[PDB]
DNA sequence: TAATT
DNA sequence: TAATT
DNA sequence: TAATTAAT
DNA sequence: TAATTAAT
């Protein structure tokens, strides 16, 4: 399906832009690389005080 | 501390939106997100793929190829 | 770039 | 230590 | 003593 | 398009 492959592609390439977004907030709302965020992120999920802040989110990113 | 705090409101707003985009795939392809997964990964990898857009497919194998 | 100096 | 690397 | 993607 | 021990 080509009239469906076409928006499939287009899909994609906003969810893109959204990360870039991301990478843009987290520059311009913590003065960092786009990095040093994630990786100082998944040390802070190994700690008692984050699963008790907001169950979830550490669930989720401690599962990977 | 208090850049801890912001921090997890943050992933938690952009949780939302991963949230949004599961709720974006169920309803604009009628497709649960798993098998959206499993054919994802058999579409990226075509030469078809490759040449509509050079920097996506570059980081999708890039960055897979690097966490895995 | 990114903890490390 | 503290911009600078 | 339950949960959950994920495997087969 | 569901199931099921079994894994983590």
């Amino acid at each position: 399906l080509t009239r469906r492959e076409h928006d499939i592609l287009a899909f994609e390439r906003q969810w893109w832009k959204f990360a870039g977004v991301k990478e843009e907030a987290i520059k311009e709302l913590f003065s960092m690389s786009a990095t040093r965020y994630y990786q100082v992120l998944n040390a802070l999920v190994d700690r008692p005080e984050a699963l008790a802040a907001d169950p979830m989110l550490v669930k989720r990113l401690r599962r990977l």
